[PDB]
């Protein structure tokens, strides 16, 4: 399991920078990666020390038009991500003993035992209403956004916020990546 996180870290999780700061990016498949929406990847992005062009970005919102705090971006490169869509479940899932995989330039290859991840649903993220969020009782900190919540060979969510005592992720579901 530990192992999974390592295969992930090694082939799919990358250190990035936007005009907003340092983030962890998850490469899902082909040239498709997912980032927090507040990372504001414009027309370009920095992927580990090199400027990469973004061909298309999509800010995910739910049926009612409510923010989901996720942005899908298509990169302009000759590299392809290993397909990990099969590790993402079809339904937003809870989990026990999750692990938050962070890979930032300030926090590289960092594993954090966030513990149990439970349904939370609505959340007020700094003035932006947000849906489909999950919560863990761990004091997550700045510079950790974009981290990949994982558990038993599953990629379940993307860290997006925290209040000093708890952390919140945007749930991941396979239908998002088609
Ligand atoms: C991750 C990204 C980051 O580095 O922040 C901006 C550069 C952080 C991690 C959070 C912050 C402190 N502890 C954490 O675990 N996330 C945020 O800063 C994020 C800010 C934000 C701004 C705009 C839209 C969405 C999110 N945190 C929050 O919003 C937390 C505040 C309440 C609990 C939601």
């Amino acid at each position: 399991s530990l192992d999974f996180a390592l295969s992930l870290l090694r082939r799919n999780v990358r250190q990035v920078q936007t005009d907003q700061g340092h983030f962890t990016m998850l490469g899902v498949r082909d040239r498709l990666a997912v980032l927090p929406r507040h990372s504001q990847p414009g027309k370009t992005i920095w992927i580990e020390h090199k400027l990469v062009n973004i061909l298309d970005a999509v800010e995910l919102v739910d049926e009612q038009g409510v923010n989901l705090e996720l942005t899908l971006i298509t990169l302009d490169t000759n590299e392809k991500f290993r397909d990990i869509t099969k590790f993402i479940p079809e339904n937003i899932s809870t989990a026990s003993d999750a692990t938050l995989v962070i890979n930032t330039e300030h926090m590289p290859s960092m594993f954090v035992p966030v513990g149990d991840v439970v349904q939370y649903g609505f959340l007020n993220l700094s003035g932006k209403p947000t849906h489909r969020t999950m919560m863990y009782n761990f004091p997550t900190k700045a510079g950790q956004c974009g981290g990949v919540v994982t558990s038993v060979g599953k990629v379940i969510g993307i860290h997006i916020g925290g209040n000093g005592r708890q952390g919140f992720c945007a749930g991941l579901k396979r239908s998002y990546f088609a």
